[PDB]
């Protein structure tokens, strides 16, 4: 019974691809300042609010799934909509947040606090901050830069310590001060460079595709990681500049250790990829990626891991994530990168439990 | 009821954005080709099937909302689904299709005869067949060649005359016999190109909204449209390669009168853009675009056209169309562009009529 000890609060990740609901436990210090963070519950259900019908009934089935089986029920609630709702004007969210609100209040158990679209840049603030928390680096000055990078479905964060520079957007900036430290971050977020948003645009890219796999208009998979990888970097730089905004403050605010979390956890933890130490390269990314699926057969593949249904897609987020970090971000493609394993349930909303304290 | 004494079928048009359902009458010819078409009943509902979560209620539900009111009925139903349906493995379709297929099964005041999704080169020859049926040039040989553009959500088609070419992938080439002519043609789709898919990687270019317009990740619109159509370009080019592949073909091919189909009739048909004869150019869809939608105050305008859900778009698919057009296509900003009107829901279902029998 850990809300009885300590305070709880609910954040929903209402993600692209799905709804995550955490409860946490915490305690705080002399500030205020959350301390001894502990998940109590964790739901997930798919699929992405946004992806739903803005409506009476199917937000009343979507949140009584996502909340009801709950084994604690009065306490306060953040909902927070990232990438998926981002791709929706405004007065197109107003539906589904005004659905929400109703169904909040037809209810007495939880306090409803505040349901909203977070800005990407937000989000990337908020990763970096939940992936420090675990690895214990916020209570005291670092010597080295942690660097984190959230692969998403609609869209990537990359968030690392840059010192204030009036040159850049002030959104693409935050400067906090947490447990008496002041930490100055530069955020990014890339809507539309996200897995699902970008895959859309290479799905008849033989070589992003296992050997004979059936291409939407007909034509054969023939997998060439190198080759996919190189369609890909088009998007990254050649419309997104991902190289040209990024590069430049990363030569000048190395990162030490890179740590990610998102969709390339699950990738790298499946069967069909070989990681030691919770961590990869690109290097070794893109080769596995290119011989253990673009070169291979389809119907062969398909048959050999039947548990998989990320399974045809592997061809193509090696190389996608291979474009994006090497040539996007200019990491190099030798340099460790830690993913989160997946089974901790890491998203950014640890971060909403310590910056609400600010 | 007019298939007492014709033949008639129900074909279905289940799109990215919506499905539309059509019943037509017709006669035939000593050759058993239809003749006569005509539309008697036109049904259309949103969103669009692969956007649903594939289960017995929900397409139960979405089934009956398209069909149930139809004044004729004890019909054939061919039910195809085009680009949205693409973005999904055949594995995840599958899901759609065993329930519609129980859902038919189910009922008996429909026959089903075909559910499936079709490749965009079918669908591009079906967008020839319908606009040229309309057109009356199917039963003489043609001095002009005429070519069709099809504007869609998750892809656009282009599809004009060209002889058979042993260069060119067979997938991209269509040939036919119809009422005593034989008719080459070429064929494209391309996925991902479509309205809704790319103006996802385009919700934070500034150049693409009108002034003020908040965009997602915090920064403010400040359009200009001949700005958002070079970002617009390089997905054409850069990524998809556009103009690679389809300006050769066009140069060797010329096309004497364009006739589009899909939301550029929409847009071209609204409040918002002014154009005669039901035809535009290029050149003044660019200017319209830019002078009326993006270097006007976001606040000002949407407050003068409160009734209009694409208006915040306008900047975007005004730049976006002529990217497509002229730099992707190849056509020179002066030329006339039919547009068919949006009254008449001429979609490429007529195609499917004609094109069994050939
Ligand atoms: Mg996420
Ligand atoms: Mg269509
Ligand atoms: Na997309």
């Amino acid at each position: 019974n850990p809300c009885e000890k300590h305070s709880c609060i609910a954040v929903i990740d209402a993600g692209s691809t799905g709804s995550r609901l955490h409860i946490y436990s915490y305690d705080t210090d002399d500030t205020n300042t959350p301390i001894h963070i502990e998940e109590i519950w964790n739901k997930k259900i798919k699929p992405g609010f946004a992806s739903i019908q803005p409506n009476s009934v199917t937000i009343d089935a979507y949140l009584t799934m996502l909340l009801a089986d709950a084994p604690i029920h009065n306490i306060p609630v953040y909902f927070y909509a990232t990438a998926g709702m981002r791709l929706l004007p405004q007065s197109q969210q107003k539906k589904y947040y005004d659905e929400l609100d109703y169904w909040f209040r037809q209810q007495s158990q939880w306090q409803l606090v505040e349901a909203k679209t977070i800005t990407g840049n937000d989000e990337a603030l908020f990763d970096w901050l939940a992936v420090n928390y675990k690895l214990d680096t916020l209570k005291s000055v670092q010597n080295k830069s942690v660097g984190v990078m959230d692969m998403g479905g609609a869209s990537v964060q990359i968030v690392f310590p840059m010192p204030k520079n009036a040159e850049i957007s002030k959104h693409n900036q935050v400067e906090l001060n947490i447990y008496g430290q002041n930490i100055n971050l530069y955020v990014h977020s890339f809507l539309g460079l996200g897995q699902t948003e970008m895959s859309h645009q290479f799905l008849n890219s033989p070589s992003c595709f296992a050997n004979d796999y059936p291409l939407p208009d007909g034509e054969s998979g023939q997998g060439n990681a190198p080759s996919c990888k190189e369609e890909v970097t088009s998007l990254m730089n050649s419309v997104h500049k991902v190289n040209q905004q990024i590069q430049p403050l990363l030569a000048l605010n190395p990162v030490n250790e890179w740590y990610s979390i998102g969709g390339i956890s699950n990738l790298a933890s499946s069967q069909l990829f070989h990681f030691e130490n919770s961590e990869l390269t690109n290097q070794s990314l893109l080769q596995q990626g290119d011989n253990q699926i673009c070169h291979q057969q389809w119907d062969i593949l398909n048959g050999q891991y039947p548990d998989d249904e990320y399974l045809y897609q592997y061809c193509l987020l090696s190389s996608y994530y291979y474009a994006l970090m090497v040539d996007g971000y200019g990491i190099n493609p030798n340099q460790t990168i830690h993913y989160i394993p997946p089974e901790q349930n890491l998203d950014w909303t640890i971060g909403v439990v310590l910056h609400r304290a600010l």
